[PDB]
């Protein structure tokens, strides 16, 4: 059995069970995380790509902590680049948990794993077998498998070329679902995670997952230097898994929904795969084939199957006090999504919409979290009603209408759509880029203590 | 027992389990496949093609992966023409499972197909016993029995010749139902096997299956170079089961629609029968027997029986944010077609049979999936009532009412079909062609790593 | 006990217990066969006529597959024509199953027969005591029972005069009930058989058993190169049994439904009856007895007796676009059509009548398929309607009221008839035709196939 830090009668454990068939789940709640959820997942991820690969393969960590490789049978090498405030906290988590096992494992190549600290304390920039503090792009080892366990911080095709010319043959990407991020969407949630992201610019509006306001009589309106009058989302988002928050930039996000078939065509060339093969209601897990020489064609489509609805809303809320209209994303449960169809055959009003979604959320026992059941009753009440002007509005089979520009072009009015409903085993297709061409760090006085640890 | 992977309480199983009735199918779920109905239904169907043809014979793979085909009593002989990305990892994962065979079996001729690997790596135009890198039109292995799963992008009566001219007098073709594609349709699905299927102009429509669109006012109208002014349903259309996309072609789609008879006359003459031998709910398996020399004639027609019933209708949506019209095609439950026939007896509105089938549905144990109901809510809506308009205009039993086009022709009014609803126990009869006559690939860094792992 | 494959809880299976009563009828499904019940049927109807006919009698096969007719005690003689694409395969089949016999049997005459078909192949031209490749009206074996398995595209005169000069006294026919061709429908369905049948000019009907039509906005009505003004009921029709598709003249499917009593009167004169001994929801089994020498007279009229309702309607469908009208036919349950008596006794309209057609079936255990209800339902309807047509109009007992031409001829109008409804244990009688007195397809590719299989 695998023991996951959840509460015993969460109702999250049955969707990690139906998510990992393989394993038995069983909960053993030794910790108050209020993103216990989201670590649930990533530990059971690990145990199958563990039994996915070769135990004969060499396996690279990017960008993850050393301490939690060790203990596993597997041959690890963590590669840690120190790029943030964590990874020197990680390397000392990492010689601590190494001396209370000096002898009490004599199993997991603890007596290798304390040399190949001190080794490369002694020279960094050295290639050791299980650790390196190189960036995935630096580091010189050889292996066939890697991890990218939570890293969404790396460009894709790139960093996948550097593990692919080293010999990885199998790349695996833990994650949330990037699919919200190629709809291109302002602010969204990942409600069974406890998850909120915003666009920085909306940090400051009123009612959505991750914001924070102030009160206000509204009565200044003077203060704008210059004009924005455009309001789409820029690069910079903010993650807030539970209440740890982490930065990240809109291309790096984009840049792992890879198409199903992609080309590295480098100084050396590969054709590569992307298959998801786990997914729990936002947060995935993909697989990633790369193999050497160019082979088929690509048609650079990127797909994701929906087992529970998708939704995306134009919101208005009041960022910073000012009345703006933004789009916000974020997933439903399949059985409320199921039980909204018969509703959703007419135009129902966002208040008829909430209340019919409270008696199924409460039908104490919530399937979906209530903060998101508002603007997904918008989101339906919007739907439900392009969905009747496509029907009074019907066209003839096979046809266009468009109107000259009186010049030399045609012209064809835009419809409003406010809603992206994708329901329950819907896919999403998206056109991505294939075909990619274009391809220290430690102090003294950390590095004298990582050492003196053991 | 045959051993299906998917999970227990799968209403599936039952289905799976009239259509295979000579094996006993027990659940075995291993794995949170997004499409895992299409893979049971596939094992399935090489468990029988394996008893239906004799143990002493040859059988050919046409496009099919050489790694799952051993452990199997039967002399099988992939050919493997390496046309996509797949291949590459299919021939990499086969050479990997041979090595962990190698003495722990010595029952399926593990000793004999790593020798076959290697002759091949030696020699690559080679034609080896159990394995060859050539095309279906390229290989020169003679035998007795072709099968072809999940081999769309093939020419049929192309591949079927040139099987046959090297013996082959039975082929098996494993496939999705290639009738949606007779009807010609834009768009459609298969919901019980979660795949979605769409025509490359409407990737853009708002709710489809297969589709993902963006959020607007539609207040831009003016980027339109030149004017379609016509969406007939080209030839590039992509599939999605579950998340794996695959592209086809129509033309390679409808050349497996075959009739009963058929000749292949070229160089030699054969006369062809296709028999579709199993069809579960948009999954079928055809039998094409093929002959030598030309008997009887051939009347040119195709037929497909509907066990449940099939529609194909037109909607209004909004590609790239223009409203359009298009036909999409959907298989709905013969239990929900049976509990609508009493209320199609008049003209019912898409809202009242919208809620009609949300009841037959729930009546959380859905029959059929809900991103469908609306759309075969508005289907039954329209047949419903242009029944009605054939009741009201009664012509004279056995005469026609063609008007003269004022010089020598006539001219009779047609009327609007907008649904073609083809019951369960009805049939379908398409006019097809008959009477046929007109009939590298691996690099040096991958067949230096093949004979590697082993 | 006889085992048919059809499924345990069918409810086809006390229909068939009814239609052979010295069974004991076991349901052994094997197979998802879409035509279950059709063989299930005639797989009883062969048990029935070995039992009825003498063991020590030869039989003539005509047109049938050598390889079901082994394994019986009987003196089998099949004569195959090969004029169709199947009796290669047939052939195929039987030297193949021939071949999983020699040893394993030794009380079928299976090493008689292997010579049989070695002795064929060597000379094709010859007459052997169990198979010969000719014709029905060339074969030159003398027996005295002849049975017509699924025989419909034979003329039956010629083919019995030239069976009963060669010593045939007996003939069994097993086929479908030609009465739906006796009174000359357009299309029709036998639905206890999932079969349908269509004339090839409404091929593109839009709603009955066997079309397949498309969709259109009925805006271009201009391509009539001539009229037609004129949709009769030509010789060309295709029947479809599940999904087998076969084509047959309507001249050769009247030609079997054969009066009580006829004369074969040629070089030599016999006298004939026709007895219908086996009928199950349009599936009969017919026997022909054939004496020489002309005996009694011939009153040229030929019985059928309705079991289960049998409706002819004239329904109105749009074909290929245009709206017509055609008679359509098909076969009711008697207990539906005993349960519709009281309904019929006023004008009920199509709605009404269909909706109460729908509580009696549903009263999921259907008792008729529901593809018919709504014709059926029509079919009521005008019936009912007609029915009080003649009571409001009565006329006078035993005149009649002809109107002079104004010449030297008399008038009568003509009333019109849309629907004939035979009810259950009524009679058709037809006028037929008696007195009748009008009475190398194998390559060297197959024929060193067939005897290599053995
Ligand atoms: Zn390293
Ligand atoms: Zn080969
Ligand atoms: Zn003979």
């Amino acid at each position: 059995p695998v023991y996951v830090d959840i509460d015993a009668d969460s109702a999250f454990l049955k969707a990690l069970q139906r998510a990992y068939p393989m394993f038995e789940v069983e909960p053993r709640q030794v910790t108050p995380n209020d993103h216990a959820n989201a670590r649930a997942f990533s530990h059971l991820a690990i145990k199958l790509i563990e039994q996915e690969i070769d135990p004969d393969s060499t396996i690279l960590d990017i960008g993850s902590a050393p301490a939690r490789r060790m203990m596993s049978d597997r041959k690890y090498h963590c590669v840690c680049p120190m790029r943030s405030a964590e990874d020197p906290e990680r390397l000392a988590n990492y010689a601590r948990k190494l001396a209370s096992a000096a002898g009490k494992v004599l199993d997991r190549n603890i007596s290798g794993k304390i040399g190949d600290l001190q080794a490369v304390m002694a020279v960094p920039d050295t290639e050791t077998p299980t650790f390196c503090l190189h960036t995935d792009v630096s580091c010189r080892q050889r292996a066939d498998v890697a991890i990218y366990q939570d890293v969404y911080a790396v460009h894709a095709p790139t960093s996948l070329y550097h593990q692919a010319i080293k010999g990885v043959r199998l790349a695996y990407w833990v994650g949330f679902d990037t699919t919200p991020f190629m709809y291109n969407a302002m602010a969204g949630a990942y409600p069974s995670y406890s998850t909120n992201w915003a666009d920085e610019q909306v940090l400051k509006a009123k009612n959505i997952g991750l914001c924070s306001t102030d009160l206000t009589e509204g009565r200044r309106g003077k203060l704008s230097i210059m004009r924005g009058k455009k309001l789409e989302p820029c690069d910079r988002v903010l993650f807030s898994v539970g209440s740890t928050l982490y930065p990240e930039s809109r291309k790096l996000l984009k840049s792992w929904h890879l198409p199903s078939v992609f080309h590295l065509k480098g100084k050396l060339s590969f054709t590569c795969r992307c298959d998801t093969v786990v997914s729990c209601e936002g947060y995935v897990v993909k697989r990633i084939t790369m193999s050497p020489g160019l082979y088929g064609k690509t048609t650079g489509y990127a797909v994701t199957h929906h087992a529970d609805g998708f939704l995306m809303c134009k919101t208005t809320d009041t960022v910073d006090g000012e009345r703006v209209s933004f789009s916000v994303c974020t997933y439903v449960p399949a059985t409320i999504c199921d039980q909204m169809t018969g509703i959703l055959a007419t135009e129902v009003t966002p208040e008829d919409a909430q209340k019919l979604l409270v008696g199924l959320n409460q039908r104490n026992t919530n399937t979906m979290k209530n903060y998101m059941i508002p603007v997904v009753a918008q989101a339906f009440s919007k739907w439900a009603k392009e969905c009747r002007k496509d029907m009074e509005d019907e066209k003839l089979l096979g046809v266009r209408e468009r109107t000259l520009t009186c010049c030399c072009l045609w012209a064809f009015k835009k419809q409003k759509t406010h809603t992206v409903y994708k329901r329950p085993d819907t896919q999403s297709i998206q056109k991505v880029q294939a075909e990619f061409d274009s391809f220290s760090g430690l102090s003294i006085p950390l590095r004298t203590r990582i050492k003196w640890l053991l």
